[PDB]
DNA sequence: TAAACTGTTACAACCAGTTAAGGGTTGGGGGAAGCACTGGGTCT
């Protein structure tokens, strides 16, 4: 076994980057695992190290990339790029996150960067937070690219919107 | 000089007959179903 760890930040984020991590092993295979709840942790239990995670995470990255091609800067009608986000300036972020994802995730090695995080991915982001008194000229919050995009896929095939 | 004795207190029939107990006609029209105010990212 490995018992994937899953930093705790907010039982919305973290849901989605275990629903990222779930759909990723049962992409692949991945047989006799299980989904172990603990609140916020949402741990899997599954015995394979890094074989079929990574080809589930490569499929679903194309697909989230033929479906984001296939719907229509390079605004289009896709849920994870515009069908549930709000904010004009995310139909653009989003190609250019997953064209950098692409060019990163491919030829077998991890990421360099970070990312930020949206509200339809956790409703407590923002770019004004307030440490003693007032807010910073950034956003101190940030998400890893792995975890950027396993949140996306799961918002994108697991949870469910109403426009 | 006395102060109603007694059989009797209605019988019998019958105790609504029929007919219909709404007929019709319309069952919300018609408008609107938040107007702004608060914008979040990525860059210089």
């Amino acid at each position: 076994f490995n018992e994937f760890k899953t930093p705790q930040i907010d039982p919305i984020f973290d849901l989605y980057v275990a629903y990222g991590y779930v759909v990723s092993l049962i992409r692949g295979g991945a047989k006799e695992a299980t989904l172990i709840p603990h609140g916020a942790s949402y741990l899997i239990q599954t015995d394979v190290s890094n074989e079929e995670f990574r080809h589930g995470l490569v499929d679903a990255l194309s697909s989230m990339l033929s479906l984001h091609i296939a719907l229509a800067k390079l605004v289009s009608d896709a849920d994870f790029s515009a069908g549930a986000n709000i904010n004009n300036v995310y139909w653009d972020s989003v190609p250019r996150n997953l064209e950098k994802l692409m060019k990163d995730l491919e030829k077998k090695r991890s990421v360099k960067g970070t990312a930020t995080i949206p509200i339809t991915l956790m409703p407590s982001a923002g770019k004004y937070m307030l440490k003693h008194f007032g807010v910073q000229g950034g956003n101190p919050i940030k998400v890893d690219l792995l975890n950027y995009a396993l949140a996306w896929v799961g918002f994108h095939y697991y949870t469910p919107y109403i426009k």
